[PDB]
């Protein structure tokens, strides 16, 4: 039982998520082989410097899980791309790459957070090529706390692109993907190498929280209330 | 693990589903406690006279989980209110009311189908008034087969109200809620009998499966690929 989730979305200002999400960590999460969070942990990232007493918070849960023997890994999203290598080590959190290819059990799938696959949005494209340029990040992040705050205050999702999802499947030669972003949980079969290929979006937490669990034989995405309290 | 599904739509021109279904029954139906088809297993029904040989591979199919020591039960769908106990007997099928009441693990849930929520769409009720009208259902069943195919031939689904939806957990002092019919699979919070409220949405099987799975602790909504060939 890998786990994989995103779009999280976590802020102060939505207590009933983040206790949910700590709900999991504490149960789910601890009788998992690994977590892999898929981006947009939160709703928003400043740098690490934040001194949110939420990231502490969330931290520390996290690195509990990952002292409990079950190894977290973080991709970034749109949200939370300036989570750098001081939360990581606050959180025992692995930062991973933009795309991934695991190996599941001899089943290979490439994540990501699912932004790139968006290409009908030049609009956010530029966006997230300026705010992923190393220089404008380090420019940003010397600013003073309280400019950053107040620049990011100024501050509908796309779908995938059809197209982009198959290029990606097949540069990866894989037969499974998973991703957020979108916010639009749900399994997708396609075409890719040829071959039958699916296409897993996880679902952002609100009402709910939803994860994929991937097993030596079964591929589910599994959504789940907050109903445990 | 007790288990729900609806929304199948079994036919000879949908094999794919078809053989999801049963390996759905052989494997992970057998390890549950129980299995409940919220309708809408058949795309359509015209009795159980029918020689349609999918109707008796389906039946041995199920009938082999009862076997096994899972009891299976259904309600009947807009699709398929024809199912009747001779195809209940063949499957081995408890056939159920439009409502029922579970107690799973002293967790109370509303089961249904879910069309009679679906109080916006006067078509479909006024016809499913008529057709549920058991000397209406008499008649039909008394013509010959090839005269009900002959009728069968000529012949978007509205979501539920909110309001119906409060009403009928509240008449059975609920706090949970599966259904299928809508085809929008989802989990829903509400306010129920002053309390939170879920209302769980099976999906169609199509590209996926889905089910939900009710254990002690949890309640969670599955989607699972057709990949496990
Ligand atoms: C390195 C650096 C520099 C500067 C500066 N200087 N600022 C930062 N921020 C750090 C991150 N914070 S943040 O966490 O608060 C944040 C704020 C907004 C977004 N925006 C998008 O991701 C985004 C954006 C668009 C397109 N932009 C064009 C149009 C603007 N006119 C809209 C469309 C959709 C979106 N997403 C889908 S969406 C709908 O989820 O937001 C992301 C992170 C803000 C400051 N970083
Ligand atoms: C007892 C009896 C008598 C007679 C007669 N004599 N016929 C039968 N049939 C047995 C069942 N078969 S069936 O299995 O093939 C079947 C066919 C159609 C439906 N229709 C609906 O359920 C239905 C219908 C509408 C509204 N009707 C009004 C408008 C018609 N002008 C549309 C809207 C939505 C729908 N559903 C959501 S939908 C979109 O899924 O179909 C149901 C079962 C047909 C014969 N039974
Ligand atoms: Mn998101
Ligand atoms: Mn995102
Ligand atoms: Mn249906
Ligand atoms: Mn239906």
């Amino acid at each position: 039982a890998t786990l994989f989730i995103a779009d999280l979305h976590l802020q102060t200002e939505e207590p009933e998520i983040t206790a949910g999400f700590l709900r999991f960590l504490q149960g789910e999460a601890r009788q998992a082989d690994a977590l892999y969070i898929l981006g947009d942990l939160f709703e928003a990232w400043i740098g690490d410097d934040d001194p949110n007493p939420l990231h502490q918070q969330i931290a520390s849960a996290i690195k509990a899980v990952v002292d409990a023997g079950v190894p977290c890994y973080f991709i970034h999203g749109n949200r939370d791309f300036l989570v750098g290598q001081r939360f990581a080590r606050q959180s025992g959190m692995i930062l991973l790459a933009e795309e991934e290819r695991l190996d599941l059990y001899g089943r290979e799938v490439l994540i990501m957070h699912g932004d790139t696959l968006c290409t009908d949005d030049q609009g956010y494209l530029a966006f997230r090529a300026k705010v992923h340029t190393p220089w404008i990040q380090r420019l940003f992040l010397a600013l003073p706390l309280f400019i950053r705050h107040r620049i990011a205050a100024r501050m509908e999702i796309m779908d995938v692109n059809p197209q982009a999802v198959v290029d990606a499947m097949e540069r990866h030669h894989v037969q499974w993907l998973i991703h957020g972003h979108t916010h639009r949980p749900a399994v997708h079969e396609l075409q890719a190498n040829g071959q039958p290929a699916w296409r897993v979006v996880l679902g952002a937490w609100h009402s709910e929280g939803s994860m994929v669990k991937v097993t030596p034989d079964d591929v589910e995405l599994i959504h789940f209330p907050f109903h445990h309290h």
